[PDB]
């Protein structure tokens, strides 16, 4: 059937929508190009529904019922609990979309009694309600990119605030275990970027001889069908649930998950969806099962051997024992014809890798470099471009999710989030006062609210010590930084040394958490190396659930 169905009426903002970076004194001096960031707006909708609207392909064969069975199987043993009201409250970020029956997210997370009653209602609705469509709000989403040798707005789909909460109620249990229990090491957000690391650096070096390619599937969320998404729900039903749950999940899956209305932000009927929806919370975890097993399947039909897949969402990477450079490449074009026949075509043709540097997956990519001792070290790491034009976007203005600190954070052994990021935002901070004020940011689609002054703790507990001495890092990744910098405009290596010793200085001279930053994420910037030994704090750290499950597009908040 067609992904989409469109009335005619436009997807349309709710307030006025910037475009452009800011002359900003703070942002210029992190990147001068500004002319060449700009952030999506609902001007470019009309193209991106364009590429997202079509009509779905779909051959099932036995390989694909095969694995679903195989899956089936494992997810029988899991038992989900399904949600008190209150527990589904305090899961919503302080910053989602308020409701268009009277409350926000605010009264929400106070379980203010207007809030509190209206999600009841929906959910009675749901366990009574087994056909009504759910009503969607469609959005042109704003994001920041530089340009290129423009990216159209990503269109999200999300139901109403009550609804959230309920799919908290009935579901969050299950997309944090089921797909771990389903799929096993092949899960990728179970990992931390070191981990992620690890299990990729490991399963590579476990082949005689590997071979490794990323699948990119053209506009992932439109190829997933009604078919796909009932068999998601038969896996979410192998689960023991509460009789609530089972009928909650059951009335979820025909009223809102495998379609619906679309209504812009004017209330006007847009149109209607017959495919995944960004903005639901079983988007991350549908979305990684619909992969896992269309790849698992796709794998046996084109006789790849040893496979090993590592699947994040709608991002596969596959790692296999290669049958020699022609073999490989005529198995990797089976291997797509396959996924092509089961609703997943490719958007970059795919091509097989004999270098894991080489290989980008979640838009990431393993590379190695040297700590203090001499001993190489493998690390995440990525194109610095997006990051460093968001990094300038949130300089100069404010926004809830500050992609910045996320970054430092999953990226802090690398050159760039070190030399810049940290240097950066570190001296904006301390000239405002402002070190002690919480941010929030994303991990996997969570919002967490993070100190500044507790990333030493943080980093050494994600990273090891290690991400405060590495040198040497490989001239592949050396060229792509020094490149990304002359092409924004970003200052030199030698002016953010200048301004690092600059900071850690001011760091060191406050004492305290602030000399902790000073001394661990500034060290490389001095020749003057002082001894850097375990941060007593990162012992009493509990960050286990930061990587658990996916989470993006479900609206949830950690704490
Ligand atoms: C966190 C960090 C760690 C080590 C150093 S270093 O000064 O000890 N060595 C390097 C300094 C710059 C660099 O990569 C660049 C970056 C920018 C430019 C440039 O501005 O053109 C040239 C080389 C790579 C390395 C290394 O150890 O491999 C600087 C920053
Ligand atoms: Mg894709």
């Amino acid at each position: 059937s067609m992904s989409y169905t469109w009335t005619g009426a436009l997807i349309t903002p709710c307030a006025a929508e910037e475009s452009k970076l800011p002359i900003n004194p703070l942002s210029n001096s992190l990147l001068r190009h500004h002319n060449m960031v700009y952030a999506t707006t609902s001007r470019s909708a009309s193209l991106r529904q364009k590429k997202v609207t079509f009509d779905r392909l779909q051959v099932l064969d036995d390989h694909y019922r095969d694995v679903l069975k195989e899956m089936k199987a494992k997810a029988s043993t899991v038992k989900a609990k399904l949600l008190s009201i209150e527990e589904a409250c305090k899961l919503t970020p302080p910053h989602s979309a308020k409701s268009k029956f009277g409350y926000g997210a605010k009264d929400v997370r106070n379980l203010s009694s207007r809030a509190v009653n209206h999600i009841r209602s929906v959910w009675e609705d749901l366990l009574e309600d087994t056909e009504t469509p759910i009503d969607t709000t469609i959005m042109a989403k704003s994001e920041v990119f530089c340009v290129q040798p423009r990216k159209p707005a990503r269109l999200i789909v999300f139901p109403d605030l009550g609804v959230r909460v309920c799919e908290k109620m009935a579901l969050y249990d299950v997309v944090s275990t089921l797909p771990q229990a389903v799929m096993g090491s092949s899960y990728g957000f179970q990992y931390s970027p070191k981990q992620r690391v690890e299990f990729l650096v490991n399963t590579w070096k476990s082949k005689k001889c590997p071979m490794g390619f990323s699948y990119d599937t053209r506009c992932f969320d439109s190829t997933v069908t009604e078919s796909d998404i009932r068999v998601e729900e038969s896996i979410y039903q192998c689960c023991d649930l509460a009789p609530e749950a089972r009928q909650a999940i059951r009335s979820l899956t025909e009223r809102l998950y495998i379609g619906g209305p679309l209504t812009n932000s004017k209330g006007q009927n847009c149109g209607y969806r017959r495919c995944r929806a960004s903005g639901v919370l079983t988007t991350s975890c549908g979305n990684t099962l619909t992969c896992y097993l269309k790849a698992t399947a796709a794998c046996r039909a084109a006789k790849l051997q040893d496979c090993t897949m590592l699947v994040n969402g709608d991002d596969l990477v596959v790692i296999c024992e290669s049958a020699g450079t022609q073999e490989d490449a005529a198995a990797l074009r089976a291997f797509t014809e396959a996924m092509t026949r089961y609703s997943a075509p490719p958007g970059d043709p795919p091509q097989p890798e004999y270098d894991l540097e080489l290989i980008t997956s979640c838009s990431s990519n393993v590379s190695v470099a040297h700590d203090a001792s001499g001993k190489r070290v493998y690390y995440l790491t990525r194109d610095p471009t997006t990051p460093l034009a968001r990094a300038a976007w949130e300089t100069a203005r404010h926004t809830p999710i500050n992609s910045w600190l996320g970054n430092i954070i999953m990226y802090a052994p690398t050159l760039w989030a070190r030399m810049i990021l940290m240097t950066h935002f570190f001296s904006i901070l301390l000239a405002q006062e402002q070190l002690e004020k919480a941010l929030d940011c994303q991990i996997y689609g969570a919002c967490y609210s993070i100190e500044p002054l507790d990333l030493p703790q943080i980093i050494e507990r994600l990273h090891g010590l290690s991400a405060f001495t590495l040198h040497s890092y490989s001239p592949g990744e050396i060229n792509r930084v020094a490149s990304c910098l002359r092409k924004l405009g970003v200052p030199p290596l030698r002016t953010w040394r200048h301004r690092a010793r600059s900071v850690r200085a001011k760091l060191l001279s406050q004492g305290g958490r602030a000399a902790t930053c000073g001394r661990y994420l500034f060290n490389w910037a001095v020749r003057t190396k002082l001894k850097l030994t375990p941060i007593p704090a990162a012992s009493q750290l509990d960050l286990s659930g930061w990587f658990v499950a996916g989470y993006s597009g479900g609206d949830i908040y950690h704490s």
